[PDB]
């Protein structure tokens, strides 16, 4: 489709739409607790629907009625054969989470994905899965989707020292603790996302956290909970962005979650000069109001420690990046490659073929700053976050035109987006 170009203003209120991470979870603990849980203002992006379709073929009873999401909970060992194998569509959360999901399921099930999910490892998850006593394999070495995987009613807690930061191992080894007989302890080498663990207390779960050790003894029965979910900063990460980059803008952005192991794209603003108000500050359910204006920025760098903190967000850094002056190195990110796409080949080519100068490299990027973009064709390839980056870029897009192909990939997290686009260009 055509995208919008040369935007001359940006003024508005958005209140972007749930956080997938937590979305995605929510109906995980609502379908493994005893009792029902309750889910509000919950992400209805694809990825989350494949999600609950998932838990309803395993006999969950999942309804979505005036806007709110029931879940029916079966237990913790309520889960059971699916008629057909699960389709996991786009999303890499909802295979790899749910393999430990299915951790104690004591049948066989085959779980697939769409031409962009069966490219990513799963082997990552395997392994340790494996350990635990779960049999599971997929295509080659690297355990590409599909893939076939047996519970077993006897499993043996986790010993596991995670070689890469990722969030959703950690997770699906968390789901697998709370089924196995003992003491599991998972040690991160970096510090991601902690939504599982801060749902799992929610839901009446427990465990320790010493550092980057995690510590959960199995098993564990949960209860169904109220479950509130808090805007996506990864989707308001867009926003932030044009805010900073369009002329003559000032964005107010409600009701963003704003979780310390989230917010690396607030710092990153930080360090090159732009112009970020945080107020409104809920300092229990983690949410604020994130105010941004137009801002001349300046380069900036990011590595280690500060990456899961917004690996998702490096596509709009990148374009960020795109408008500071000077030089913006990016790496320890070698984790892009490996997303719906590979973030760091598809973004940099993306973006200079629109304004340029950005070096792909083994763990990143480097970009050199202030490029005046111009029109061009680009490819979403099934990743959402490709396609909303380049529809924030063809906003600085002076005079030419910009045709996003497979634009509806960007309904896997943010079906309104263009809606929301379109509130901010008037007015
Ligand atoms: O646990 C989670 O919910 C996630 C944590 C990250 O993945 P990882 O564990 O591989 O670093 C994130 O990169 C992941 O975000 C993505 C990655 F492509 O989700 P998917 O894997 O589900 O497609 C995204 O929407 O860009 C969501």
């Amino acid at each position: 489709m055509k995208l919008k170009t040369n935007i001359r203003h940006l003024h508005g209120i958005i209140r972007v739409p749930g956080d997938k991470s937590i979305s995605h979870r929510s109906i995980i603990f609502g379908s493994l607790a005893e009792g029902e849980t309750k889910v509000y203002d919950i992400l209805r992006g694809e990825d989350v629907l494949s999600t609950m379709q998932v838990f309803r073929d395993l006999g969950v009873e999942i309804e979505d009625k005036d806007g709110v999401i029931t879940v029916q909970g079966v237990g913790m060992a309520g889960l059971k054969a699916p008629q057909n194998a699960l389709n996991m569509g786009n999303s890499g959360t909802s295979i790899r989470l749910i393999s430990g999901v299915l951790a104690g399921a004591d049948f066989e099930v085959e779980m697939f994905g769409d031409d962009s999910l069966s490219k990513r490892p799963m082997d990552r998850v395997t392994l340790p899965l494996k350990k635990m006593g779960v049999s599971i394999s997929g295509q080659t070495e690297r355990d590409l989707p599909p893939l076939r995987l047996k519970g077993t009613k006897n499993l043996r807690p986790i010993h596991y020292e995670l070689p890469i930061a990722s969030a959703q191992v950690k997770s699906a080894l968390m789901f697998a603790a709370l089924q196995a007989k003992g003491e599991s302890v998972i040690i991160e080498k970096e510090y991601t996302r902690n939504h599982t663990e801060d749902m799992l207390q929610q839901f009446g779960g427990h465990l320790s956290v010493d550092g980057k050790k995690i510590t959960v003894q199995g098993p564990q029965k949960l209860t169904g909970q109220k479950v509130v979910v808090p805007g996506d900063i990864s989707s308001a990460a867009f926003w932030l962005v044009a805010g900073l980059i369009a002329p003559n803008s000032r964005l107010v952005l409600q009701n963003v979650g704003i979780n310390e192991t989230r917010t690396g794209i607030i710092d990153v603003i930080r360090a090159m000069g732009g112009k970020l108000e945080i107020t409104e500050i809920d300092p229990v359910a983690k949410s604020a109001t994130l105010i941004v204006e137009s801002s001349d920025l300046k380069g900036t760098e990011i590595c280690g420690a500060l990456i899961p903190r917004l690996i998702d967000e490096l596509p709009i850094i990148a374009l960020l990046a795109t408008q500071a002056q000077g030089v913006t190195v990016i790496k320890d990110a070698e984790e892009l490659k490996v997303k719906e796409t590979d973030r760091i080949q598809v973004v940099a080519d993306a973006l200079n073929s629109m304004g340029a100068d950005i070096t792909p490299t083994a763990d990143g990027m480097i970009i050199k700053g202030k490029s005046a973009l111009h029109g061009a064709r680009v490819n979403t390839f099934g990743d959402h976050r490709i396609g909303m980056m380049t529809a924030i870029a063809a906003l600085l897009v002076a005079d030419g035109e910009v045709e996003l192909d497979r634009a509806e990939a960007i309904n896997t997290s943010y079906p309104s987006f263009f809606d929301d686009l379109e509130s901010l260009i008037h007015g």
